[PDB]
Order: structure tokens, then C-alpha cells, then sequence
């Protein structure tokens, strides 16, 4: 019976951010108590940059209000070489006071341009400020944008169950489905089976599950090792890796890290065809977000979006949900 | 009847820090609610960095409740070159839940060795900080350091109001007269005369003032342009100004500029001198803290905090007061 309390990151300078309003308002369908932060650059010493983020944080309210999302809006000053640790210490002193959101939603990072460097360059500390401020992360991508109260949506939403999240991911679906957007959509729950995994005990003790919860999906497993989708993702993946072309014990260190870097790549390629296979039309899709790098290199956070970029390739819309533990 | 809603900030790695809790455990009297912050340097994407953060925040609570401080303690990690936004963002973020401090408490900062540097440039950043988000802030200055519960003080406690703060030093003073370590001592509030004052108005006003307000304190006027505290300052700057001597429109800019320096500084000295003539035994002495210059130059914080080191050298505990508007 958990349910997410939102706090909402944006940086500002517009379609994202209003897709993300309509994401929360619809997962809290009017209920809780939602913190929409905004971080606008300046001067967090200057009046004039206090109420040029006080007329942001009034706009903020009025589009709150409009999509029907209860709660408030706060604007956070801070210059451009202290984004970072303005970011942290915003998701360790929020609720001070004494709420307590437990959920973190943002948009995935845009990378195009030298504008969002900032915003790119701080997706990993987030991602990792959530996990160890006791908050799940909910992380919303797609240039295929979000509908509005006003649409009703009744294609598939898919969730993929690939990890042990307590059933994570799927609370995210259902709390979707409860609201009017969605309600005319199937629910999918999708397991992907690996080589030694039981494909039919999968199936039925899913189905039991979802049977005993009273939710009206329906279950289908997937097998990692298909022969089809082997061999193309092995193609591809040869032909990705031409482009982007152009003693003993660090000897053998240095093999390893390499060793998993292309199979991970291999492993990015062959579920993204699994994905394109079975959910290329999907509405929505679920996935669990996987534990990001320790390190802070920044061949580390390129490696790591790149990995998700490359496996969510060409859908439509993706939802990553990571918990805490 | 307006009181101080505290926030207070400190810096980990122990004087200062209980000396800190006593006087806001003093300001207060158990009444109240109080925020303890501490900033601990350190990675916060770090598990091993949170928990010892826990245990810095439990050692805290445990503080307060023996001063008998009423609140709650709060522990924030942040990396070496951010500690100045995770310090705004933490002044912008406070309150968020529902509490609202309205009061900064903090200490002068140390600038000795290299480990204090980080505490001392962001000095100028938490006094702009407070009066953006519309609090007062409380800056705390002493190495005779402070009593506790245990004590009982008898001597002087001496107001200077020399600047139209709507009487917030002299609330601070008769605040602190009301707890038993102050109360047994005798409060003072000395007003400065220019050569153009009229001393007498000066006094008769002021002693219709706390007559008013029934309270108990003795009224003081003393005179800046006194010929003896003139002259000696006048040959104390002198000597100061040896030891560390080891197209119009931009000229004269540059002259003008030189000119209010060397006059600032020969003004310091006279309040010193003053300070000294008639509050050199004093217990308390409690100050307006002057507008901290606009620029972001590290010439301009060093000559910032030097003005007020000289203009209140040689004395025994000195509380600077600066409010809102």
C-alpha cells in the first residue's frame, strides 16, 4: 500500500517540463502532496535573479493548478559551477520541514547542444542522491511526447520485470492504469526468461500473482537466447562498433574491463531487439533503471547513458524506475 | 514581538560549536523551535559518508539536548568546490516542509591555517544569503569564549545603536537578559553622536524609548568626533598603514576608490578606539553587521572581514545583528 510522494528536478532556461507535470498529476491522480523544483542559473546573491525565480515559481503554481497536481512549486537560484552540489543538498534538506517526498521524477537527459551540458553532466549524481536519501527514482524519456488529460490512451503498456525490485515497476503501471489517460490501455507483464530459467514456472507464477493482487493483466515470457534475435543483435552490433571505430595481473585486469564493456554492449543490442520485437508499438514501456557507475569519470557517464540510449532505441515512450536498498 | 526562529550552520572535521548552542540555547530559553545544521565535507554519493553523517547527527542531538536547545539536528555532506551552493541552496531549501527560521545563527570565521579557507570565503556568501531569503542573520565573534548554563554573568552588556535597525540589537540584548546566565547583568545601550547630532535629544529620546517598553537600561551618548579618541586613532592608523606598506573620469574613479578605502579604514580605528574607551571590560557587546560589499572579488571579502577584525579588535565577545529589508 506505498504509494510515491513526487519531488520533481527541472532546469530552467519548455515541452519536457509540461510533459512532466502531466506524468506526476496523472500517477497521483489528485491525491498526495507533490514539490516541483526548478533550478534556474544566476546569481543566488543578486535580488533581481530572487524575483526573476519568484515570477517562475508563480508561473509553476498556475501550471500545477491547470494539470491538477496538488501540491507546490519552489525556484532554486545557484550559479553554473555549483550545480552539482545545489542539486545534492536540495534532495538531502528537502522536508526539513516535515513532508517527506520518497520519489524522485525527472526527464531524461538531453545531450545535444552545449546548453545542456549541465544538465547531462549531473545525471548520475542525481540518480545516485536519490538512492542514498532513502528516495526511489522515476526517470521519464521520450522525444515522442506525453498525453494530456484531455487524450485517452488504449494501446499496450508493457511492463518488463527483469530485476528484483519488489515489484517496482509494475506499481507504476497499475498506478497508471487507475487513471483515466490510461485506464483504456491492456497491461502487459512482460519476464524474460534466460537460458536456464523455466519458461513455463515463469508464466504461472506470474499469472498467480497478478491473479492474487486482483489486477487484470496479462503475462508473457520472452527468451533472452532466441536464435533470431542473437544473431541480429550480433550483426548490428559488429556494425555499431565500425562507426564509433573511426605484469600479467593489470595486463589481464585491463583485458577483463574491456571484455565487459563489449559484452555489455552485445547485451544493450540484444534487448533492445527483444524490446523492438515485442513492444515497438507499445504506448509505454517499464524497466527497471540499472545501479549506476561508482565512479565519477565522465567516460563512466558516457558509457552508462550510452548503454541506455542504445537498449531503449527507437521506442516510443520508456519509464526507468529504480527503489531503494 | 517579534522573536528569532534560529537556523544555525556549522562546519565539521569544538569550541566554537558548543560555544554556538549556548548562545542559541540562551537566545531561546526552550521556547521555540531551532535547526542545527552541519556541513561535513566529504562525497555525497557515498554510503560510508552518509552514515558517518548519521552519527555526527546523532551526536548533535544529543548536544542540544543537554544545553537544553529545542530542535532538531541535520547533517549535510558535500564535496570541497561546491560547498558554496550546497551552503545557498541549503539557506533557499530550509522550510520546504513548513518550519520557517528567520534568523541565521553563525560564527566568525577562523582564517589561520589552511583547512579553515573554505569556511572563511564562503563568509560573505551566508551573509548575502540570509538577507535574500529574508531572515537575520546573528554572526557570533570571540576567543574569551562564552558561558554556559552553569555560569552566572554580573558585568555590562552594552547595545551600541548606531544604524536604523528597527531596535534588533536591543532585542537581542534584552532576549539574552531574560535567561538566567544574563539576567544579574547591567544593559547598556549606547548611542554614537556625529558632530551634527544633538547629544541631549539623543539621550532624552532613548530614555523615553525603554521607558516605554519598560526596559531596565542605562542610556549612554558618546561623541565620535571626541578630540582625544581622534587623534589617538589618527596615530594608530598611521602605523597600521606602515606595516602593511611591506583619462580623467577613470583617474579620478581611481582616486575616489583609494580615498574611501583609506578613509573606511581610519574609521574602523576611531570605532575601536571608542569601543575601547568605554566597553573594554564590557561581558557583551552587540553590533549592527554592515552591508557586505556587492562584488565577488577576494580583495573585496579580505577587506570586508579586516574592516571588522580592526574595528572591533581587543575586546571580549562581540555580537554583530543585521536584519531584513
Amino acid at each position: 500500500n506505498w504509494r510515491p510522494q513526487l519531488l520533481l528536478l527541472l532546469s530552467m532556461q519548455d515541452v519536457r517540463y509540461l510533459n512532466l507535470l502531466n506524468l506526476a498529476s496523472q500517477l497521483k491522480a489528485g491525491k498526495g502532496l507533490t514539490v516541483v523544483t526548478a533550478f534556474l542559473q544566476g546569481d543566488p546573491t543578486s535580488p533581481d535573479d530572487k524575483k526573476k525565480g519568484e515570477q517562475v515559481k508563480a508561473r509553476m503554481d498556475f501550471d500545477m493548478n491547470q494539470v491538477r497536481l496538488r501540491g507546490f512549486a519552489k525556484t532554486l537560484v545557484h550559479s553554473e559551477d555549483q550545480v552539482r552540489g545545489s542539486m545534492s543538498t536540495l534532495v538531502q534538506s528537502v522536508g526539513l520541514g516535515g513532508l517527506k517526498p520518497n520519489t524522485m521524477l525527472i526527464s531524461w537527459p538531453v545531450h545535444e547542444r552545449e546548453e545542456d551540458m549541465t544538465e547531462y553532466n549531473t545525471f548520475i549524481e542525481k540518480v545516485h542522491a536519490a538512492s542514498i536519501n532513502d528516495m526511489a527514482i522515476v526517470v521519464a524519456k521520450g522525444i515522442i511526447d506525453f498525453p494530456s488529460a484531455v487524450f485517452r490512451m488504449s494501446g499496450m503498456i508493457d511492463v518488463y520485470w527483469i530485476v528484483h525490485d519488489g515489484g517496482l515497476c509494475l506499481l507504476m503501471g497499475y498506478l497508471l492504469k487507475q487513471h483515466k489517460v490510461w485506464r483504456g490501455c491492456k497491461l502487459r507483464v512482460i519476464g524474460i526468461a534466460q537460458e536456464s530459467d523455466n519458461n513455463v514456472k515463469m508464466q504461472e507464477d506470474l499469472q498467480k500473482y497478478v491473479y492474487q493482487l486482483r489486477i487484470d493483466a496479462k503475462i508473457m515470457i520472452v527468451e533472452l537466447a532466441d536464435p533470431e534475435i542473437s544473431k541480429n543483435a550480433f550483426e548490428r552490433t559488429l556494425l555499431m562498433e565500425e562507426r564509433t571505430m573511426m605484469t600479467k595481473t593489470k595486463k589481464e585486469r585491463m583485458k577483463a574491463l574491456d571484455r565487459s564493456k563489449v559484452s555489455k554492449m552485445h547485451t544493450a543490442v540484444r534487448l533492445n531487439e527483444l524490446l523492438l520485437q515485442h513492444s515497438a508499438n507499445s504506448q509505454l514501456i517499464l524497466l527497471n533503471l540499472p545501479k549506476p557507475p561508482v565512479h565519477k569519470d565522465q567516460q563512466a557517464l558516457d558509457d552508462y547513458v550510452h548503454y541506455l540510449e542504445v537498449m531503449t532505441d527507437k521506442l516510443n515512450r520508456v519509464i526507468f524506475v529504480r527503489g531503494t536498498g
